[PDB]
DNA sequence: GCGTGGGAGGGT
DNA sequence: ACCCTCCCACGC
């Protein structure tokens, strides 16, 4: 088995193919957030490295991805994705309530318009 | 509308 | 430990 590192904790079969991938995992169960925020008056912490250095490109501003039509930069690569449907116009996300036909790019865009009906 | 955070869950 | 993708939230 490729992933033999596995998760004892009470309703839990995570596994991982490294031990120290399991350890840090194991630590939120406790509720432990062990990554803290370094950055002067920051608060911030979290259970996963990759969540703190997600996090701190707000401090540093290092926009590592950038959209291909306009140039732009961003921190997130999932919020590169949702913005590059400004350029290609497409609503995936359609409301259903009776002659309304509003469509939105975003699902939480989709969401708020549903509870405005209501 | 959409930038852009947090939380989460899948993979490696 | 890093990466991608999704929902959810808040702000203007
Ligand atoms: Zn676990
Ligand atoms: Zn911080
Ligand atoms: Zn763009
Ligand atoms: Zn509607």
């Amino acid at each position: 088995h490729m992933r033999p590192f596995m998760c004892a904790y009470p309703g839990c079969n995570k596994r991982y193919f490294k031990l120290s991938h399991l350890q840090m995992h194991s630590r939120k169960h406790t509720g432990e957030k062990p990554y803290q925020c370094d950055f002067k008056d920051c608060e911030r912490r979290f259970s996963r490295s990759d969540q703190l250095k997600r996090h701190q490109r707000r401090h540093t501003g290092v926009k590592p991805f950038q959209c291909k039509t306009c140039q732009r930069k961003f921190s997130r690569s999932d919020h590169l994705k949702t913005h590059t449907r400004t350029h290609t116009g497409e609503k995936p996300f359609s409301c259903r309530w009776p002659s309304c036909q509003k469509k939105f790019a975003r699902s939480d865009e989709l969401v708020r318009h549903h509870n405005m009906h209501q």
